[PDB]
DNA sequence: CTTAGGCAACTGGTCAAACCAGAACATAAAA
DNA sequence: TTTTATGTTCTGGTTTGACCAGTTGCCTAAG
């Protein structure tokens, strides 16, 4: 392990079990710096970047205190939270999945008569670049498929001569979600606000880690392109009355694809 | 000033004014300890800040890389984008008036559905802690009126005096818009659904920035009145039938009279 | 020639021991 | 009694310079 990575997993992991609860003072420094056994400098980065997290709050001559997070940070605790409290990793994406279609149908509302057509022009990029699926398993050559940092996989959770048609099957799922993402997001920063666009900036992480598994599902994937073909119609028609409609069959659908899903998670599903 | 604030303003704001560009390579930290001024440690830890927030990509080995910011940043940005282009601050609020008339129906609903109670007990409580205008301005001593950091003003202005009955009446803005928020957020953690609190969370120093003036005025101060009383006759009657009525109304007349007051800003307005 | 070693010259990350500065509280002296 | 100093010692902030560790690429030595 890291020096840096294991001092904010275990401070982070302190206040989560209680010993470091929520309302007290963290202690000094030069105490935690010798009670988990990195140097002070070090330490004291990982205290920077928790408190720019919202977990601490730090002021030179006063105590640091342990904030009461839930209060203090922002959207990003959730995808931590999975991995701190998996036994309830059931609800948190399904809170996930509540908020992106409770307020899809206003960003997209928006976005379909602002920028019509740069909606249209994304949407389109995306379902055309969706054709991951009606092809063989190294599509890789297409797309200009070279800026894909965001999509790698070293997978060596093996034994056998079967690591080469797992990988890609995730790597496919990594795929339709990297897109799936693009086209949520994009799709919100072409509303005119911000605002929808930095909501999914902040919930990226839990984004793709719920789509790189429920993507490997194909089923889930051919309703995926339906539905992104159903708001293209809606975009380019110019009639929005149909656009609720459409976002809530999604919604009830995917629904109970990921209540299928669900029983069976991966055991790397709620981890860092 | 001091060391890490210094280093922490200077590459935020070259990183916006085009010194350190998004899509650029970040210059070793130990050139940066030698163009700021602060001790190669203290930088560190400024970066280890600003990566944390999404400014910049770091690994090592590898070059520090300016992050493409508004792709990689949350909702906490707004702020920071407030002090970095006043000349836009116009627009920045008006999205967060925007974003907030437009969910505001979307939670507000399931908070009165599912923690009906609760919903108008945290009401009522705003409301009735919102008798700070109906009393001689210094007030604290009512409600337990001890814990109160946040509400804190030492600005220190003067000329000499009556340099006692603005700081009350900029103490009257503060408090009318911390119970502001505490209703819109404590309302948006009651829906059952965690990430709208988070959203307001995240937007708190937005949220704080602005209400701090616009509830400088009385008259905006009794239309939130108002307005908390007739969402609490909604969450009390049962019926969420015209919410949305409610919530819009207010949006457009707070409208109307952020509108008239955005044209005298006060310009301690776009500063950390 | 080409190619597979391995050597530097980058980069960020960790480490050490002092010291600087704000905040608090006990306590002494003044009110 | 209460209250204004006042200073020791709590806390976090900054300094220094040295070393450790991945990354990349240049450049040998082997194919």
């Amino acid at each position: 392990k890291s020096p840096a990575g294991f001092a904010e997993k275990y401070i982070i992991e302190s206040i989560w079990n209680g010993r470091f609860p929520p309302g007290s003072i963290l202690p000094a420094e030069r105490e935690l710096s010798e009670l988990i056994g990195v140097t002070r400098t070090t330490l004291r980065e990982v205290l920077q970047r928790l408190a720019r997290d919202g977990w601490l709050t730090i002021q030179h001559g006063k105590p640091t205190k342990v904030n009461q997070f839930m209060e203090t940070s922002g959207l990003h605790i959730l995808d931590t939270l999975m991995t701190l409290d998996a036994e309830n990793a059931t609800s948190i994406v399904e809170d996930l999945l509540a908020a992106r279609t409770n307020i899809s149908p206003i960003f997209m509302r928006y976005a379909f008569k602002l920028n019509k057509e740069s909606a249209e022009r994304i949407m389109i990029n995306v379902i055309e670049s969706c054709e991951a699926l009606v092809n063989a398993p190294s599509w890789d050559a297409f797309i200009a498929a070279s800026p894909y940092a965001e999509k790698i996989q070293q997978h060596v959770k093996e034994d056998s001569e079967k690591d080469e048609l797992k990988r890609q099957e995730i790597l496919i799922a990594k795929t339709f979600n990297f897109y799936d993402y693009m086209l949520f997001q994009r799709l919100a920063f072409h509303s005119g606000n911000q605002i929808y666009g930095l909501i999914f900036n902040g919930l990226k992480k839990l984004y793709d880690r719920v789509g790189s598994y429920y993507f490997s599902n194909p089923q889930a994937r051919e309703l995926a392109m339906e539905f992104y073909r159903q708001l293209l119609a809606v975009c380019q028609s110019g009639e929005r009355e149909h656009l609720p409609q459409v976002i809530r069959q999604y919604g009830i659908a995917s629904g109970h694809i990921w209540n299928q899903m669900k029983m069976t998670l991966p055991s790397n599903f709620t981890e860092d």
